[PDB]
């Protein structure tokens, strides 16, 4: 009788996994049929934005935590608090508090108050290294607790950069980090950030930010511990990591399934190299599972969100399928201690969540346009055509204008 539209995004292993778990949901609730709208991670924001613009909102949908307040003011997200409290068995007090709290809003500040969504996951972005490669090269393994310094990291990367098949051409490299997803840690580790403590002032022209940005680009251009610009163009560094060509690459729990399938070398997790603070940094992502404020079936919609987010059986199926770590803290802890589930240092994911992971800057602002502008024109720095110093001076006023507008519009839209 009842039909739900569930809209989400995922890499192909993620799509497959959630589609399976939705079938499990439907077997459990035979009167609820779930129509799926799924996209690649890159297509999602535009599609969700179109749906919201036309006020044709999916019953259940993935959404960015940074848009919680905007969604609440625009009446996009149903207040699901009472459905979640009335639900049989579930106790989201078991769920990561940092995850649950991202989708609470008391009318004024995020983090407390009524539920406008449930955490899909927490997504600590760990650093992986190719253990097979280290061992074939006789290089001492990275320490599982003590971060490399930046200097040490380049030193090891250089050792790993070599022509291994002896044809005269480099065919193996220290790393090849994607600035979109790996610049944060270097910036943060160096005691910088995109914006100030108040989250209202762009601070990318901070010397510490610049040093981190230049350091990042220099991996490719100056230190040359990555494939060349042309080589990464031919085959991107994620793919080259999969094929065993790179010493170092990040690992999210959502990668685990794809890696199970494609990676044949032994790899493990370590802290990110630490800058001037000496403490490692990286991000802990999250997605919200929200229900349309206008859904015709709030109870069943929340039931699907709950099943994906907090239900032991639903959660178990997702963890089994290697697309996330458990949302239940105690389950995650026993998960991490299980030696038969690789990577050996799974615990690093948890350590990121508890000790040294941060939020994306955009989680603190009303929208993320100011931040998207930073990355929109970053590539010339990344390719050594423009210095980090010259770009951030150019970008800052553009970013700041956009931040100001997001601040103004949060004033307006919440009146
Ligand atoms: O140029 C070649 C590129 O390489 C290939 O991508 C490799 C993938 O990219 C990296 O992962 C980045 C990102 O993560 C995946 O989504 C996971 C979800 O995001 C997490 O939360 C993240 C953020 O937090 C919130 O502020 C906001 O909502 C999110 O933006 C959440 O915990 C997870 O559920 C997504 O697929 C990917 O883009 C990894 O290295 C690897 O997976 C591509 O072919 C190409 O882009
Ligand atoms: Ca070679």
């Amino acid at each position: 009788k009842i039909e739900l539209t569930f809209m989400f995004r995922g890499q192909p292993q993620e799509q497959t996994a959630y589609k399976n778990v939705v079938k499990k949901f439907e077997e459990k609730h035979p009167n609820v049929k779930v129509n799926i709208v799924v996209t690649s991670p890159d297509q999602y924001a535009t599609k969700l934005r179109a749906a919201i613009a036309g006020r044709k909102i999916p019953d259940v949908f993935y959404f960015n935590p940074g848009e919680l307040r905007a969604y609440v003011n625009s009446n996009v997200l149903l207040d699901i608090t009472k459905y979640v409290e009335n639900s049989k068995g579930v106790n989201l007090q078991d769920i990561w508090e940092k995850g649950v709290n991202k989708y609470r809003f008391d009318g004024e500040k995020v983090g407390q108050g009524n539920l406008y969504g449930l955490p899909k996951d927490l997504g600590p972005f760990a650093l992986g290294y190719n253990k097979t490669m280290f061992e074939k090269a006789g290089i001492p393994l990275p320490d599982k607790d003590k971060p490399y310094t930046w200097q040490e990291f380049i030193d090891v990367c250089k050792k790993l950069t070599k022509d291994t098949n002896g044809d005269g051409k480099l065919d193996q490299w220290g790393t090849g980090l994607n600035a979109t997803w790996t610049l944060q840690g270097f910036v943060w580790s160096n005691g910088a950030d995109w914006i100030d403590e108040s989250k209202t002032k762009v601070t990318v022209d901070d010397p510490k930010f610049i040093e981190a940005l230049q350091f990042f680009a220099d991996m490719q251009n100056k230190y040359k511990v990555t494939p060349s610009i042309a080589e990464a163009q031919t085959l991107d560094t994620y793919q080259r990591w999969l094929r065993g060509q790179l010493g170092f690459f990040p690992v999210g729990p959502w990668d685990l399934a794809a890696f199970d399938q494609q990676i044949k070398f032994e790899y493990d997790l370590i802290p990110w190299p630490a800058g001037s603070t000496g403490k490692p940094a990286t991000w802990v992502g999250s997605l919200g599972i929200g229900v349309s404020s206008m859904t015709k079936h709030p109870k069943e919609a929340v039931e699907l969100a709950l099943y994906l987010s907090a239900d032991p059986e639903g959660q178990k199926a997702l963890v089994d399928q290697r697309v996330q770590l458990p949302n239940s803290v105690k389950v995650a802890e026993e998960w991490a201690k299980d030696p038969s589930i690789k990577p050996a240092n799974k615990q690093e994911f948890l350590d990121i969540i508890n000790d040294y992971g941060h939020s994306f800057p955009t989680e603190y602002t009303y929208n993320g346009e100011w931040y998207d502008e930073f990355y929109r024109n970053l590539q010339p720095v990344l390719d050594g055509k423009m210095s980090a110093e010259e770009y951030v001076k150019k970008a800052k006023p553009k970013m700041q204008k956009l931040l100001d507008q997001a601040i103004e519009q949060e004033k307006q839209a919440s009146k």
